[PDB]
């Protein structure tokens, strides 16, 4: 079967063929689109076909298909799944599939950058305390002084589902949020209930606007421990403005290192619950996302009001144009601090030429626009006018419940 | 099977029911999601009727009524007898508003009851169908006070007589390609502007040329008129603080006018069901004006505002999109001609949304096409989850007719 998608910027027509080896569902039928939903213990018997279906690809994307060291691969990988109920990554394969998870991730703008990933293998990680020596000597490597680099801890799989490694952070870092008796929240409103998480499990809360969170590790399903990411360690730019000098009396910081700490590595049928990944900022998350939303810092009002833009009626366009300098201000303060990061338009367009390298490449490019085009100025960037398919491959990341929700306590 | 949206902004969770009458396909399957692709005989018939009768009785509180079976009984007889049946001016009323109510790709849909609707199914010929545009598009302009219409033309028979409005919108801009390989004028009416030329078009060669009608009756050839120029509103483009942006000569005209759809109502098809509404400000500031492939003025801008267009993360180009969007809707605002800015006519359909699934279970919408083309997170809909599916009555895509013509 052959898809084609359009840019109708262009007219430039691709052909999908790699949707074929699609696997996990949609959400979607024939009679609904859920492309604008945000959300959607395993038996030797579903296991081994999903080994092989990996194996297979690792082995052909090495130009090993059929060979000796393929089949002897198979047969080693059989008898471990039979004996032992499970099976254990070769170093190589584990490199390969998140690399290939990456690849795969229909909702990330970044994957031209995925053959760049530090792997750093934390299989023989046994407790909490080893989880945070781990996950710092991540952030320090992959902050690297503000040259940031793209990178990825991997803790020991998933066995009976009683036993699971966790980070209970959404992300390594992020900052604490208070809800106020008078209703008001100080700090970033997001992350409320996960610091009163953090509190009752005894973090002493410094109680500001920009609070680094503790990190909360659960290590071989035992209760989570609470560790302080050291300080020099978490990279932090100040935010100003290259005209408004005023801008930089907002009190506006943010940290380099977005790193996504929740979500569930799937390689091979295998499952890595704890696999915290990170790589450089999209200069939107932050201008657009963190501090617009009415549901997080919520900034515009304060911006125009100091801009004195007129207020009074929404079609002056107030909050397009404090939008707009606000995120300038961002991408400004990055780049003066030497922090790496990248504008929606240079991440789009080369986000574009990725996804024509694929579909030439690999037949395909499966991705998401709900999430792909950015949270401003869609239009006037290439992704608005790219048609796009999206299906699930694997390896692949994938949600998982929050950890508070399922956790049995030892107490 | 019972499915729920939620807010990620409000966490408001809504349950929606209305799915389940949805009839067409999306062409989305449980292996692949194409949310973002933009073009995805009597038996046949009677079921249809019966479904849309059966709704519109509904709707009137007369379900399983006389008058209903009645109606049924007459509908089935017309259609062995006739092969298709006539619907009544209240059914065509009904239909109409229901085809933009169930319309995912629109925003403005709370609007959608006051829709005043053109009964031209009595048109004969393209000088009538002509007469009736004009009478359309004064009453819709109304000054610059716009009011939603529609005028409906005879339904599709056998399919060879089939009534169609060549022209995509009712009002648009001619374009040209030039020795010099640039193209003057809107660039996506190129090969439109063409087939007028064809026909004999005598084209003025400027840059905001308004397109001639190419109609056609009855499935005959189609013929060309020129709406008369005194009732085509325009708004000349300037901007409230830089004095400069009225040099450009930019302009644009204040009816948003679709007439490149059909119109399906209980298994009828209507090919030509020209309508109109206001416009929201960034279909003309954002698309219109700075797509790349259309008017394409960034550059421009972006130069009298003396930005650094040296390199992309001086974000030249948003600040320059905001102000063509500022000018805009100062422009039609100052002239008195109905616009929406994307603010609140988002608002307006989260409103819009939470009054249908409290009244009707739900509310199918295209959040691709919902959301704005700027500044889509700082607008309510891009929080909000979206179900789509298709319901009838609708408005669909259909060929262009030069495609399908036989001459
Ligand atoms: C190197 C530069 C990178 C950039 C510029 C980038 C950009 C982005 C952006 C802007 C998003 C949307 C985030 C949001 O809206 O919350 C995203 C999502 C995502 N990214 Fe990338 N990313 C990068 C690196 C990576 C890496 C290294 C990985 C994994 C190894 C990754 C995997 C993902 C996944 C799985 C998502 C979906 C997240 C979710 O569903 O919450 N990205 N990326
Ligand atoms: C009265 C104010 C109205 C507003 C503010 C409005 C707004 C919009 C906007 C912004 C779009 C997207 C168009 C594009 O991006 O090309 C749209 C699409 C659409 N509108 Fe509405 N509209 C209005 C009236 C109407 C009326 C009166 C009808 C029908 C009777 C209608 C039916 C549709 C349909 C079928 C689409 C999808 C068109 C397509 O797929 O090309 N709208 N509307
Ligand atoms: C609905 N989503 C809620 C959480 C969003 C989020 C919060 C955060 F602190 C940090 C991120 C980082 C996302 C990300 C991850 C990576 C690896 C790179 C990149 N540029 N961005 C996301
Ligand atoms: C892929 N899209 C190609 C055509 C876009 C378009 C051009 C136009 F002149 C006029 C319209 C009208 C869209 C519209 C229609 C109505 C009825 C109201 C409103 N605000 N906007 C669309
Ligand atoms: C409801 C909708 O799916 C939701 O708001 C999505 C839209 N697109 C997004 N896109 C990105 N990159 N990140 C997001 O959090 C979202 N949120
Ligand atoms: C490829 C993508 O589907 C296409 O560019 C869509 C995106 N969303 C849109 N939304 C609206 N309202 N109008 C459009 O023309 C489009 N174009
Ligand atoms: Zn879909």
């Amino acid at each position: 079967r052959f898809l084609k998608v359009k840019n109708w910027e262009t007219d430039v027509v691709l052909t999908d063929t790699l949707h074929l080896k699609s696997t996990l569902e949609t959400g979607c039928t024939e009679h609904i689109c859920m492309g604008s939903i945000m959300l959607p213990v395993r038996t030797k018997d579903q296991l081994f076909p999903l080994a092989k279906e990996f194996l297979d690809q690792y082995y052909s994307s090495i130009k090993r298909f059929g060979s000796k060291a393929h089949m002897d691969r198979l047969e080693e990988v059989n008898k471990e799944i039979e004996s032992t109920s499970t099976y254990q990554l070769k170093d190589t394969e584990l490199i390969y599939g998140a690399k290939h998870a990456w690849r795969n991730a229909s909702r990330c703008v970044g994957r031209i950058q995925w053959s760049k990933l530090q792997v750093f293998d934390a299989r023989d990680c046994t407790t909490a305390h080893g989880m945070f020596n781990y996950i710092c000597n991540h952030v320090k490597y992959a902050t690297n002084k503000g040259n940031l680099r793209s990178a990825i801890t991997i803790f020991p799989q998933r066995t009976d589902g009683k036993h699971d490694f966790r980070v209970w952070n959404s992300q390594l870092i992020r900052y604490a949020g208070y809800k106020q008796p008078d209703g008001s929240t100080l700090g970033d409103p997001a992350n409320v209930q996960f610091t009163e998480i953090c509190i009752q499990q005894g973090w002493k809360a410094p109680r500001g606007r920009f609070d680094v969170l503790p990190l909360l590790l659960q290590a071989n399903g035992n209760d989570p421990e609470l560790f302080q990411i050291p300080p020099e360690l978490v990279l932090e730019v100040p935010i100003r403005h290259p005209k408004f000098d005023w801008f930089k009396d907002l009190g506006l910081k943010w940290y380099g290192l977005p790193a996504v700490s929740n979500m569930l590595l799937e390689i091979g049928g295998l499952e890595f619950s704890a696999c915290p990944f990170s790589g450089w900022y999209m200069g939107t998350e932050i201008g657009v996302r963190d501090y617009c939303d009415n549901s997080r810092y919520n900034i515009l009002e304060e911006v125009a009001k100091k801009m004195d833009l007129d207020m009074r009626k929404t079609s002056s366009l107030w909050k397009d144009q404090a939008l707009v300098e606000i995120n300038i201000a961002v991408l400004y303060s990055f780049q003066s601090d030497k922090v790496t990061i990248v504008d929606h338009h240079s991440a789009t367009e080369s986000f574009i030429k990725h996804m024509e390298n694929e579909y030439r490449c690999r037949g395909g490019c499966p991705a998401d626009w709900v999430w792909i085009v950015p949270p401003m100025s869609g239009s006037i960037t290439p992704v608005f006018h790219q048609e796009m398919l999206n299906y699930r491959l694997t390896p692949s990341f994938e949600y998982q419940p929050d950890p508070w929700n399922t956790h049995v306590w030892k107490g």
